[PDB]
């Protein structure tokens, strides 16, 4: 029989064996395994999306995007397993090289040296530079999606929430609401919920930096609307100028009705942190998304000057365009597209 992990069948034999639980989500589970053919340890992400259009969209995007990415700081896809015919396909298994841990687990057991924080942050932004150069938004950057080895190599994973946004088109009003994980959500995800940009990823990285500095989430909102109150509790109330940049009248009136909060100085929250790290943190956690530092400027910041080197920081040679966005289709058509995108890993073809 096929191996089972916590009640989930993993139909990945005979090539992949010795499965161990790593984690799970609403419609998927990840296990470690052994690749008997290449004699290497792998992670396998089982995805079962086909009953819901949104799940199918996210499965197709993760596959299409990662199959076209090749970058040292981004998890690669080794192999994709699914049934030989579309009717039998209920699950898709994405196979990746196995990393030792993630940043979420590391921060449970270790206080990081400034050198480790600096080097980890560089690698995050080095991978993000490549992602953003491809016109992709990751939209769910957080410690558990940053994979780590003992060599301190870092790789970004889980592109289930990622998508392409062709800059030739205005995506205002067409972007999915309620993206990112709550504590890592930029304010405009709540105040401009269908019209944010790739700068929400920079905000997430800022939340990650703060978490590396103190081993605690900086904005641990208890529910969706509580999240904005945590953000404003530290940044203080938005300036008049920043307010009048919120185009949504409803969101702008909601903000005008909040009680005034003063800014908490960064070095009061992080009194032992590198002042350069706090300066970069401040620019990444900037309320106004258009004033927020962009990925290349973040790499060029004094905090990262031991590592910044554009001659060794690849960008995408064919940035993605609208063709990568054609997924507002019935889930039955998306299943056909997923079948086609994964056909290159099938015997025959
Ligand atoms: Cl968990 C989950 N479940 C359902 C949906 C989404 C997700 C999140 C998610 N997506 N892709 C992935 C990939 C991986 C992965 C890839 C390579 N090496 C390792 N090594 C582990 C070993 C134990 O320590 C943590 C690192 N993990 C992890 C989570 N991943």
């Amino acid at each position: 029989g096929p191996e089972m992990v916590r009640g989930q069948v993993f139909d990945v034999g005979p090539r992949y064996t010795n499965l161990s639980y790593i984690g799970e989500g609403a419609y998927g589970m990840v296990c470690s395994a052994y690749d008997n053919v290449n004699k290497v340890r792998v992670a396998i992400k089982k995805i079962s999306p086909f009953e819901h259009q949104t799940y199918c969209q996210r499965t197709l995007r993760e596959i299409k995007i990662l199959l076209r990415f090749r970058h040292e700081n981004i998890i690669g896809i080794n192999d994709i397993i699914r049934a030989p015919t579309i009717e039998q396909m209920k699950d898709v298994y994405i196979v990746q090289d196995l990393m030792e841990t993630d940043l979420y687990k590391l921060l449970k057991t270790q206080h990081l040296s400034n050198d480790h924080i600096c080097y980890f942050l560089y690698q995050i932004l080095r991978g993000l530079k490549y992602i953003h150069s491809a016109n992709v938004l990751h939209r769910d950057l957080k410690p558990s999606n940053l994979l780590l080895n003992t060599t301190c190599d870092l790789k970004i994973c889980d592109f289930g929430l990622a998508r392409v946004a062709d800059p030739d088109h205005d995506h205002t009003g067409f972007l999915t609401e309620y993206v990112a994980t709550r504590w890592y959500r930029a304010p405009e995800i709540m105040l401009n919920s269908k019209g944010y940009t790739k700068s929400i990823d920079i905000w997430s990285v800022g939340c990650i930096l703060a978490e590396m500095l103190s081993n605690r989430p900086i904005f641990p909102g208890k529910h969706y609307l509580d999240q904005l109150n945590h953000i404003l509790g530290i940044l203080g109330s938005p300036s008049q100028e920043d307010l009048n940049c919120i185009i949504n009248l409803k969101a702008r009136n909601y903000l005008l009705s909040l009680p005034h909060k003063n800014k908490v100085p960064w070095n009061r929250l992080f009194p032992n942190a590198d002042s350069k790290a706090l300066d970069l943190l401040d620019k990444m956690l900037t309320f106004n998304p258009h004033k927020r530092i962009e990925v290349e400027q973040a790499l060029a910041h004094p905090y990262l000057e031991q590592y910044y080197d554009p001659s060794d920081e690849p960008i995408a040679e064919a940035p993605f365009k609208f063709d990568m966005e054609l997924d507002d289709l019935p889930k039955e058509k998306l299943k056909e597209l997923i079948f086609e995108e994964t056909a290159r890993f099938q015997p025959g073809y």
